[PDB]
């Protein structure tokens, strides 16, 4: 059965509204990111195949890498990224399989399977360590654009793990470099913990869509004073991220670029901490897809490192990322994209006014999206929420339950157009999160007959 290829509907573009990222032809994308921070320079050639392959049978069709994670930077199979500092014109070696040589074996691989590469250029560390100055940065920006602007299958990340104001000059210059040559890929920054890119590159010309970090910290989790760049108790809160960015005029569209990470211990600094769970990942998910994120990224503890037998974690990590596969969260990220795919794409907005009575606090606070003819509610507690049907079209409504761990539906009934009282049949604050479904009755975009939603590419 032939592989869906999203670039075949044409190169990606923000759609007219300024929210979300389509295709040239019209085409919805709906992005679903997987973490796969250190694959360039720790999997080999079939391990990398394999990775991608397990990825994209999940629904995943964005992997977000650490191209460069040091200066210079070493492969699995012992190669330099760079074989004479940031001169990149003898890179290329007759009869040697080159670090850039696996870098595009990856890239080609993808593409195979009908995934983009997110390819972090170069990570924030090296670069605020001195590493990259103005010059190397031209000349790096110049030799990516000119190898990989005929990639199909290509994002661009600038920064990563890095505060906007820290080093911006070197990041300017490396964003212009690649969009002076490469027109056809989009470009985001991938900025520090807690922060966004809206605070610094709104108006960037570079910059197509805003990216956030909402990882990795709980409710009132500081590790002593500095300015601290969030409200005290509003860590988990990363709907928050998504008001901020989208503020910023002219809007751009956003995602979460990293939430939390399945297995990662709260807070990265203690080993030993609780550990965030696939309800947890589930949360950070609905939470900023509803409050209007284009698409959502996540990520493993033990993915994102690559962690194998004899090659011990970073933040208390044991299990291999080949048997993090089996993980829940991991394998519940297909049923947000398959839900959002099921819709009406482009007129959807977040609306907390479809939410009557009195809302919720932290973790049972109810979130609501729309279009003209259907509404969304996400709610990870149960708590009994008031539900106003007349924000949207039609003078009766259908309503179902989706359950967000198995994408399960269950048809409730029909309704007349006030508001209603809903409560769903499960364990109260358990994880069993759910979708209320509610759609104009004269539209077909779920069936009554339905016991689930098909998968969406
Ligand atoms: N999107
Ligand atoms: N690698
Ligand atoms: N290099
Ligand atoms: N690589
Ligand atoms: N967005
Ligand atoms: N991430
Ligand atoms: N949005
Ligand atoms: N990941």
């Amino acid at each position: 059965q032939k592989t869906y290829i999203p670039w075949s509907n044409g190169k990606l573009v923000v759609s007219e509204e300024g929210r979300y990222l389509k295709h040239e032809n019209g085409t919805p994308f709906f992005w679903l990111g997987e973490t796969g921070w250190l694959l360039p320079e720790r999997l080999n050639r079939d391990e990398a195949e394999y990775y991608l392959e397990q990825c994209k049978r999940r629904g995943y069709n964005v992997i977000q890498v650490q191209t460069l994670n040091n200066v210079p930077s070493m492969n699995i199979y012992g190669q330099y990224s760079m074989t004479d500092g940031y001169n990149f014109k003898n890179i290329n070696q007759k009869g040697v399989y080159g670090y850039w040589d696996h870098m595009d074996y990856i890239i080609r691989t993808a593409a195979k399977k009908g995934l983009y590469i997110g390819m972090v250029c170069i990570w924030g560390s090296p670069v605020s360590h001195g590493e990259m100055n103005v010059d190397q940065a031209k000349a790096y920006g110049k030799f990516l654009a000119e190898r990989y602007k005929d990639e199909p299958n290509i994002i661009w990340f600038i920064g990563g793990d890095i505060r906007g104001d820290v080093k911006t000059a070197e990041w300017e210059a490396l964003a212009t470099s690649i969009k002076a040559i490469d027109k056809n890929h989009l470009m985001t920054f991938h900025p520090r913990g807690r922060t966004t890119s809206a605070t610094w590159f709104n108006n960037a010309p570079w910059l197509d869509f805003n990216m956030f970090q909402s990882g990795h910290r709980r409710y009132g989790q500081r590790f002593g004073d500095g300015d601290y760049p969030i409200e005290e108790n509003t860590e988990e809160d990363n709907w928050r991220f998504v008001e901020r960015s989208m503020a910023m005029k002219p809007m751009k569209p956003v995602i979460d670029g990293e939430p939390i990470y399945e297995e990662i211990p709260h807070g990265l600094h203690d080993e030993n901490e609780l550990l965030w769970k696939d309800y947890d990942v589930r949360r950070y998910a609905y939470w900023s897809v509803f409050a209007g994120s284009f698409g959502h990224t996540y990520g493993h503890n033990s993915i994102m490192q690559f962690i194998k037998p004899g090659v011990g974690g970073a933040y208390g990590a044991k299990k291999p990322w080949y048997d993090a596969l089996n993980d829940p969260g991991y394998n519940q990220m297909k049923y947000l994209k398959n839900l959002m795919l099921t819709f009406p794409f482009f007129e959807r907005v977040p609306d907390q006014s479809v939410i009557a009575g009195q809302n919720g606090e932290r973790y049972d606070r109810a979130i609501a999206t729309r279009g003209n003819d259907y509404l969304m509610v996400y709610n990870y507690t149960g708590r009994p929420m008031e539900v106003d049907f007349s924000k949207i079209s039609g003078a009766k409504k259908n309503a179902w339950w989706y359950t967000t761990k198995d994408g399960k539906l269950e048809y409730i009934g029909e309704f007349d157009n006030g508001v209603h009282k809903f409560q769903h049949d499960s364990g109260y604050s358990s994880g069993n999160d759910h979708v209320l479904i509610v759609v104009d009755s004269s539209k077909d975009y779920v069936k009554k007959d339905c016991y689930q939603i098909d998968t969406h590419e």
